[PDB]
């Protein structure tokens, strides 16, 4: 239990202030973007190897 | 008068020029957010004393 | 050919990471920022001679 609440209790003083709000949606806010953005990479990285080969790449461009 | 213009123009030349322009928006942009994110803020601290503690997360994360 | 692909590919390996697509993404989000601020400022800077003067300032605000 409260677990989330300890992890936005940054300084672990049992209170959630502005600053430790305001840095945790700045958090948030970057996770979802790095996990569009790994969904994204995910699915142009065909071969599933972890680079973008010009292959690869050549598919995706000529898609739009 | 011209209060506005003054701020923007934060050389104080007497012309607003790109780069100023382009500050100005970033500023804007960053106390808009200040400020919803106060009003959030606001409205989870409930005893409204500048903390948010167990009892009042718990009551907002409980509602989504 | 392949302009694009090396712009990506910012190490020159011939294989584009996660990382790269990641900095061009950044990078491309900042070059429209920077051509829509330019562009309204374009449209601001009415005897367009590259600054803002407080009759075009006066012009813009007393339109909103
Ligand atoms: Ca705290
Ligand atoms: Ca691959
Ligand atoms: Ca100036
Ligand atoms: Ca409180
Ligand atoms: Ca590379
Ligand atoms: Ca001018």
């Amino acid at each position: 239990a409260e677990a989330l609440f300890k992890e936005i209790d940054v300084n672990g003083d049992g209170a959630v202030s502005y600053e430790e709000v305001k840095a945790f949606v700045s958090k948030k806010r970057a996770i979802k973007n790095e996990q569009l953005l790994q969904l994204i990479f995910k699915s142009i990285d065909a071969d599933g190897n972890g680079e973008i080969d010009q292959n690869e790449f050549a598919k995706f461009y000529g898609s739009i």
